[PDB]
C-alpha cells in the first residue's frame, strides 16, 4: 500500500532525510523558491499554452527548464500519499458558482454531475502540482481535497526547506502529469468532496 503520513514529526523528519541527498545546484534552488512565490501564475500560464514552452520570456524558460531538471535529483523511495486542496473552478467553469449550496455544503445535483464527468477518467495537468505530506491546515479547508497515490521511484520532491513559507510539509510533482480518478465521495459532514487518484506518471 501507500505510506499515508499521520504524524507531523515523522513527516518533517522524512522530508529532511530526502532533502539532504538531493545535491541541488544554487540556480535550481533559486528557481524553486521562485516557483512557490508565484505558483498559480506559472501554472495558470502553462495551462493556457498546453505545456509548450519554446516561446516564453527568458526568465521563465530558464526557470521551467531548471524546475524540470531538479526532478532528476528528486525521487521518492516509496509509495506515498500526497494531499491537496482545490476550489470549484478546478472542476470546470460550470461548477465555479454552482458547487456550493448557500449553507456552505455541497449541492447534491452539482456533485452528481461532477461525479459523472470525472469518475473513472484520466485527467492531464499542464501545471506543476503542489501538494503536502499530510492534509495541512492551510488547504484542508477548500471544498475539494485530493489524495494522490504516488508510486515508488516517481518524480516528487520535498521542497519545504527552499520555499517562501516553510513548515507546511510542501512537496512538488512535475508538470504534464496524468492521473486516473478512482473515487469521488462526499465527506462525513457533507461540506467537502474527497477525490482519490492514482498518479499515472509523466
Ligand atoms: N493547494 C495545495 O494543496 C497546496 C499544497 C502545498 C503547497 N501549496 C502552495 O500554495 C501555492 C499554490 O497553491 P495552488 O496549489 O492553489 O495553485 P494552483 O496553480 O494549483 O491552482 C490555483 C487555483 O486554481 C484552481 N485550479 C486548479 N486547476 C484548475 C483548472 N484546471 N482550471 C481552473 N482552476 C484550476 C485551484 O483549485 C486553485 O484554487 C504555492 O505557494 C504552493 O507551494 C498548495
Amino acid at each position: 500500500t501507500y505510506q499515508e503520513f499521520t504524524n507531523i514529526d515523522q513527516a518533517k523528519a522524512w522530508g529532511n532525510a530526502q532533502y539532504k541527498k538531493y545535491g541541488l545546484s544554487k540556480s535550481e534552488k533559486e528557481a524553486i523558491v521562485s516557483y512557490t512565490k508565484s505558483a498559480s501564475e506559472i501554472n495558470g500560464k502553462l495551462r493556457q499554452n498546453k505545456g509548450v514552452i519554446n516561446g516564453f520570456p527568458s526568465n521563465l524558460i530558464k526557470q521551467v527548464e531548471l524546475l524540470d531538471k531538479s526532478f532528476n535529483k528528486m525521487k521518492t523511495p516509496e509509495n506515498i500519499m500526497l494531499f491537496r486542496g482545490d476550489d470549484p473552478a478546478y472542476l470546470g467553469t460550470e461548477f465555479q458558482n454552482t458547487l456550493l449550496n448557500s449553507n456552505g455544503t455541497i449541492n447534491k445535483t452539482a456533485f452528481e454531475k461532477a461525479k459523472a464527468k470525472f469518475l473513472n477518467k484520466d485527467r492531464l495537468e499542464y501545471g506543476y502540482i503542489s501538494t503536502s505530506l499530510m492534509n495541512v491546515s492551510q488547504f484542508a479547508g477548500r471544498p475539494i481535497i485530493t489524495k494522490f497515490k504516488v508510486a515508488k521511484g516517481s518524480k516528487a520532491g520535498y521542497i519545504d526547506p527552499i520555499s517562501a513559507f516553510a513548515g507546511q510539509l510542501n512537496m512538488l510533482l512535475p508538470r504534464h502529469s496524468t492521473y486516473h480518478i478512482d473515487d469521488m465521495r462526499l465527506s462525513s459532514d457533507g461540506k467537502q468532496i474527497i477525490i482519490t487518484a492514482t498518479m499515472m506518471g509523466t
